[PDB]
């Protein structure tokens, strides 16, 4: 019959016969390369113009198969790819944002307080999908593991030769950019990036200091102010990318205090007093440590004598403390991905023939 003069309405319909190939090519076989140069989560907005269609239609088979699918889809190319760097940071990025729009648009009135008018024509009208949320929330959490741990593998190796002595600084440096050029690239939360830097940078801290505090050959004057001049890079790093509000600096202030301590004087009553006032991060033992591990680097210095270091003990009594002198490089931190809202409209969403998706039409 006759067609009216119809604009898109941002919804995308397909067969069910075709949801097979519909994840295959958005999913199990994409590749983030070919996304370049689209409009970031470009799959999580095609897979939620998807669910609406299939809200819309009342298609409570068509929404629970497609979401399940995807999860699974989404799980198995992380399997395969568990130790890429780019390929996870791309599902978080998309798992998120697709998770954000289920949000935004779920048509509860708490996720819809910055939509717009029109944003909120397009809110789902049939399905309650909070069954799905959550289990994309817990998804995204797991991604977000994955991720951590290529990074902290990838710089494990690099650290103990770029901060005290192989491994240069402009290397971990280089290898930082790379993390945050893909996670920007990719669309990831900043919220979620300031996070993932955080952790990095604890990691840092962690195995650095673990080295201080067992090795003799690393406390030194010489050390402590090379050790300095390294975080102060760092720092450098971190406020130039706009990541000083991540936490990251704020979680090497024990190795920073580290560093700071030996290059302090170690003799006097004052002298002692003053590293005890300076190093409220360090533990009594790991103080301790670092002042029996002290090593002049010319016979013209002595070692910190047993009447000092009983000194210090004395004057940190006050203080419990832990007990273990290491730290657990593997600490992590819990983590929140807040809802994060967007003034984009699904309205304007194209779709490039390299994902081969022709067979979607557009409602």
């Amino acid at each position: 019959v006759q067609r009216k003069e119809k604009d898109f309405q941002g919804m995308l319909e397909y067969h069910k016969e075709d949801e097979a190939l519909l994840i295959r090519n958005l999913v199990t076989d994409l590749k983030p390369q070919m996304l370049s140069g689209t409009v970031p989560c470009l799959p999580a907005y095609i897979l939620y113009m998807c669910i609406r269609h299939a809200d819309y239609t009342n298609d409570d088979l068509k929404v629970h198969s497609l979401l399940t699918s995807t999860i699974n889809g989404i799980k198995k190319v992380l399997k395969k790819h568990n130790d890429d760097f780019e390929m996870t940071s791309f599902w978080l990025s998309n798992t998120c944002r697709l998770l954000h729009c289920l949000k935004q648009y779920s048509g509860d009135e708490g996720f819809m307080t910055q939509n717009t008018a029109k944003q909120n024509e397009h809110c789902l009208k049939n399905f309650d999908l909070t069954e799905y949320r959550q289990v994309l929330s817990d998804l995204s959490i797991q991604i977000y593991q994955q991720l951590i741990k290529i990074a902290e593998g990838v710089l494990q190796p690099m650290i103990v030769s770029a901060m005290l002595e192989s491994y240069c600084l402009e290397a971990i440096i280089r290898q930082m950019n790379a993390f945050h050029t893909v996670m920007c690239d990719q669309g990831l939360d900043p919220e979620i990036i300031l996070q993932v830097f955080k952790q990095l940078f604890y990691m840092i801290n962690a195995v650095t200091l673990n080295n201080l505090l067992l090795r003799k050959d690393v406390c030194s004057w010489s050390t402590g102010m090379q050790l300095r001049y390294n975080i102060s890079q760092l720092e450098e790093w971190l406020r130039g990318r706009n990541l000083h509000q991540s936490g990251a600096v704020q979680t090497m202030e024990p190795l920073i205090q580290a560093a700071q301590l030996l290059q302090l004087k170690k003799k006097t009553q004052e002298d002692a007093e003053a590293i005890c006032s300076l190093c409220t991060s360090l533990s009594t033992q790991q103080i301790v440590k670092i002042l029996n591990l002290y090593t002049p680097l010319n016979e013209f210095e002595e070692r910190v004598t047993v009447a000092f270091i009983r000194t210090i003990q004395a004057q940190l009594q006050e203080r419990n403390d832990p007990q273990q002198l290491l730290l657990d490089a593997k600490h992590m931190f819990p983590v929140l991905f807040p809802f994060n809202p967007s003034s984009l409209t699904m309205d304007s969403i194209h779709i490039p023939a390299c994902l081969n998706l022709e067979f979607l039409n557009e409602v």
